[PDB]
């Protein structure tokens, strides 16, 4: 439909449940005629660490290194490391960014956290001021497709993990909404590692099926109320 | 009374506000007679990525790589990578683990997320059974000392960031409580970057003064109610 999709994918194993969800996404969006790009972070050996190597030009303050300050200035000067600007090009061109990952400690795997830390820099993804609904990636969509060890039941208000929406807050609100994304409803595939084959098949089909009508979805209200209720 | 403290520290710059807070902790805990160890992650060029390099020798299934399974087995077989087991030794010996870090996207910097992902493996930090109250690090204390870009006001329930307790949930509950830590109240130093020198000195003194009686502290009730309730 003229639409461009970036999938940022964070799993080590192509045959994994995550690998299958990523491939289903590529297959279905490709079938629709979408332009599709995948950043396979582990295969890229993507650098997760925020360091002074991310700036190649003269530092604003070479005596006391401030990562946010220096990357902001390097973005404006175009002296960021090229692995960062490679990702920024993908994001800039994308209409929808899908994140495909296993839940690691109620969050993204570190290699994907590094992508968020390094790619979404000041000047590119937001400004101060110029964030949340004024973020610089406004007009773009984002979607978290996450798999969990824990069951849906564990991820309820009265379950040991609390509601699943609780752990989405830093990702959907603190990061994506902050940068101006509108956020589509998460795809959460609960506990595939202990699900039956039928249940596993059912979770993969649910995702493929959803993707058929993804461009007709409205985003969530990315608010404290949506995440926490009551 | 010989208490052992591990400080896991994630900042690039010794002269930073985080650097000063880390140094205050070392100084004060050292003064008290405590045994103190610091894992300076950036200085160590600590590996954040969860990969098959974290298992030495032969994988337990060389055709389909499952990080969780492989590291569980490697832990039991004494064949984890030495950077991991070095950290596990420090944690094993510690009575208190302090994490010192700037807030990156409502969470820990990726290098510290990588520490959590790779060090806190099944068999070491948790198991079936042994999680939440019975996690394998029960008896230990953990404390998050965080600095933010955003103001205290932004981190209120109706402020644009929401309550700071909202972003603590994945860290304190999903990670630390899950491994059996009792969680000490977080230390949150709001917006040192725009604070006055006097305000900044006050935040450092608050931390130094808190450390004087840290062994007298009651842990928080690490509950959904604490994080999300009234
Ligand atoms: C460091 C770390 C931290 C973690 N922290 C948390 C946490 O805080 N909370 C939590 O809930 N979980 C946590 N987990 C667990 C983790 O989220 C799950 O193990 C992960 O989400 C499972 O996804 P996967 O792709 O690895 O599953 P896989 O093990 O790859 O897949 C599960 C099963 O599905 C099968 N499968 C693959 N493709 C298909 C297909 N096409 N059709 C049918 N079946 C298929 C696979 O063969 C496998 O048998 C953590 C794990 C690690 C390693
Ligand atoms: C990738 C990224 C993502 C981020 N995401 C978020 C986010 O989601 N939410 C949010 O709120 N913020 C976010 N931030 C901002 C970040 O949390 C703050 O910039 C950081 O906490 C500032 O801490 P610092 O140690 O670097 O401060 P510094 O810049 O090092 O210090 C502030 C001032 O204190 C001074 N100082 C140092 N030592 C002392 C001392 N002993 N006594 C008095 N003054 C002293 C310093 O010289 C400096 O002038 C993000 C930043 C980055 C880079
Ligand atoms: C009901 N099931 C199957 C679950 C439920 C919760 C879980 C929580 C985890 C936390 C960390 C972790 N690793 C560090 C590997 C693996 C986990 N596996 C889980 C599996
Ligand atoms: C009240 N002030 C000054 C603030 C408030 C919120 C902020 C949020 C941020 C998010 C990411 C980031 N980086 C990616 C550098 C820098 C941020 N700086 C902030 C500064
Ligand atoms: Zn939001
Ligand atoms: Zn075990
Ligand atoms: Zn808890």
């Amino acid at each position: 439909a003229g639409k461009k999709v970036l999938i940022v994918y964070a799993h080590q194993e192509p045959k994994s449940f995550n690998g299958s969800l990523k491939n289903v996404a590529v297959d279905e969006l490709s079938r629709q005629g979408c332009t599709v790009t995948v950043s396979d972070l582990y295969a890229m050996n993507f650098e997760p660490r925020a360091t002074d190597k991310d700036i190649t030009g003269t530092l604003s303050n070479p005596e006391v290194f401030n990562y946010g300050v220096e990357t902001h200035e390097a973005y404006k000067q175009r002296s960021l490391a090229s692995d960062i600007t490679d990702e920024q090009k993908k994001v800039r061109e994308a209409d929808l960014v899908i994140f495909q990952f296993p839940l690691y400690w109620f969050s993204v795997p570190a290699i994907l956290k590094g992508w968020m830390d390094r790619v979404l820099c000041q000047g590119f993804a937001f400004d101060i001021p110029g964030f949340y609904d004024s973020g610089l990636l406004q007009g773009k969509l984002a979607l978290l497709s996450v798999t969990t060890g824990g069951t849906a039941e564990m991820y309820t208000k009265t379950g040991v993990n609390g509601d699943s929406r609780y752990f989405l807050w830093p990702l959907q609100h603190g990061t994506l909404h902050f940068c101006g994304f509108k956020v589509l409803a998460p795809q959460i595939s609960f506990a595939p590692e202990i699900a039956s084959e039928e249940e596993r098949k059912g979770m993969v089909a649910a995702w493929s099926q959803r993707l058929q009508t993804i461009w007709k979805e409205e985003p969530i209200p990315c608010t404290a109320h949506w995440h926490f209720g009551q």
